[PDB]
């Protein structure tokens, strides 16, 4: 039967984290490929969640998610409308705004949120899925220029990750990147002013 064969789309799965609790940033994997695919279909994730920045994956893409104001935020172009796997089953999004490329689930038990920056700083720091901390000069409300342009491959898969001020508050989450001949020159981010329900 056609309708009996209609499958359901998988959940987003936390597969790691970017640890920013010490003086080095470093990436941690908490789930391998097979475990990720299984957890995506069931939506049941019993792993203990920690930290502010999570590495997340669907069946087909991997990116980042950042907890701010008690909500785990990420980009719509990565997560779509998908639920997220949790200890008590799949969890539906708290917030969905395709016009901001922004979605949110209630933050996991055991996670912590970053503080929204109120500094009005223009010296920003983008955290990548590889735990690189990339200086960025803020341009206006939602853009920034890389101080040292790198290859665009260095940024791929880091959408949903945080841009932080010098003191470590959250200024926004990484949304898109602008390149010129394959070198990343600037980024766009969702201002933290929007990461609140
Ligand atoms: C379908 O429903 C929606 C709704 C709203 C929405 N809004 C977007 C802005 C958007 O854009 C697409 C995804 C995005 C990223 O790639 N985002 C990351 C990233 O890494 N994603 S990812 O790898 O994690 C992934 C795909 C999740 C798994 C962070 C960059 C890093 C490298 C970019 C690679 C080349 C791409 C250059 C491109 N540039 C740009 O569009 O600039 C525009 C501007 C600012 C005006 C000039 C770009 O950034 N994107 C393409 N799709 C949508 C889709
Ligand atoms: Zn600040």
């Amino acid at each position: 039967s056609h309708m009996a064969s209609m499958k359901k789309k998988g959940s987003v799965v936390i597969v790691g984290r970017i640890n920013l609790s010490g003086d080095t940033a470093y990436a941690q994997q908490t789930r391998g490929e097979e475990g990720c695919q299984e957890t995506s279909q069931t939506g049941r994730d019993k792993n203990q969640v920690e930290g502010e920045v999570q590495i997340v994956s669907t069946a087909t893409q991997t990116f980042l998610a950042t907890s701010i104001n008690g909500v785990l935020w990420t980009v719509y172009h990565g997560a779509g409308t998908r639920t997220i796997a949790s200890p008590k089953g799949p969890v539906t999004q708290m917030y969905t705004n395709v016009d901001k490329d922004l979605v949110g689930w209630q933050a996991p038990q055991g996670s912590r949120s970053l503080t929204p920056c109120t500094c009005g700083s223009s010296d920003l720091y983008l955290v990548t899925r590889h735990a690189d901390v990339i200086p960025v000069r803020r341009r206006g409300d939602s853009r920034g220029s890389l101080l040292s342009p790198r290859p665009i491959s260095y940024l791929k898969g880091s959408s949903g990750g945080p841009l932080l001020c010098p003191a470590g508050h959250a200024v926004g989450i990484f949304r898109a990147a602008v390149s010129t001949r394959g070198v990343a020159k600037a980024v766009a981010f969702i201002p933290v002013e929007s990461l609140e329900t």
